[PDB]
């Protein structure tokens, strides 16, 4: 539980926004890419997991997982590559919600950037100190600190 | 002290490598820019505070701590930006053998891809995981999880 990731991409400007939330936090890592590529995936895998201690990721696509570019990533991390198939239906739903919330949070601060990689960052920002009572933050920092122990 | 982090920016195959350093558990966050930029330090201290709860950054010269976009951004992330001088005399060289040893680990890695970015997130990676008994990831994220509690 302390180590899942889900993948997400997402379509804003004609731009591509790759995200990853720890699932059982909430808590997100985001980036602008200019189209999902398994390079760019894997570019952005390697950065999540030399920050999060990353055990598994549910990858956002069948592309994605067949990647060779992204499986040589998640072996040089030690992830655990799975689907991110959708066995509990509410996944669907939990992934829709955060990708309208997200943007809404960078039309909220769109206009205190030029480039929308900042305003993206700007969204993460929020996102994540958005108490709830305890931040996404909060929860994935003590769920981790809990399982070292 | 769980709060306080150090910028470092460093050089390499002609490029800059720009550092964050959490100061009380030695976790790192890195990247690649081709220039130590107002606006680079800006975004990547944006990016920094989203992901970890930063009170304090000592900026890693005067150009830094002046520039109008850095201050900016520390405004909008809710960061302190203080001087990065050495009151303390070990400061500075703790912060050298740091570059010392992320240079040596870079070597080490450097024929595992083609693009310097990649070989410094994968040091990062090997940084941060690294038991030295706990590692650095362990360290960051036992401070902050006491400080919320
Ligand atoms: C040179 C003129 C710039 C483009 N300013 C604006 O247009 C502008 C427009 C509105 C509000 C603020 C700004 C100030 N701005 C610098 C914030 C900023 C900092 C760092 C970055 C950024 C950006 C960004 O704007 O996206 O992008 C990646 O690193
Ligand atoms: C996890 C690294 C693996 C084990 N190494 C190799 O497969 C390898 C080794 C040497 C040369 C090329 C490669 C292939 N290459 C595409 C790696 C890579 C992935 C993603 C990226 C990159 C790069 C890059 O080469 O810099 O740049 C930004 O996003
Ligand atoms: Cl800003």
């Amino acid at each position: 539980s302390p180590g899942i990731w889900q993948l997400d991409c997402t379509h804003l400007e004609g731009k591509v926004i790759l995200v990853a939330v720890h699932v059982a936090s909430g808590y997100i890592e985001a980036e602008v890419i200019p189209a999902e590529t398994g390079q760019e995936t894997a570019y952005f895998l390697l950065k999540l997991a030399g920050r999060w201690p990353v055990k598994t990721v549910h990858t956002d696509n069948g592309s994605n997982f067949t990647s060779t570019t992204v499986k040589a990533a998640c072996w040089w991390a030690g992830i655990k590559q799975e689907d991110g198939i959708p066995y509990n239906p509410q996944s669907q739903g939990v992934i829709e919600s955060m990708n309208k919330e997200l943007k809404k949070i960078i039309g909220q601060v769109r206009d205190q950037a030029e480039h929308l990689k900042t305003a993206v960052q700007m969204a993460v920002f929020i996102h994540n100190h958005k108490r709830k009572g305890y931040s996404a933050g909060e929860r994935i920092v003590d769920i981790i600190a809990t399982d070292i122990q």
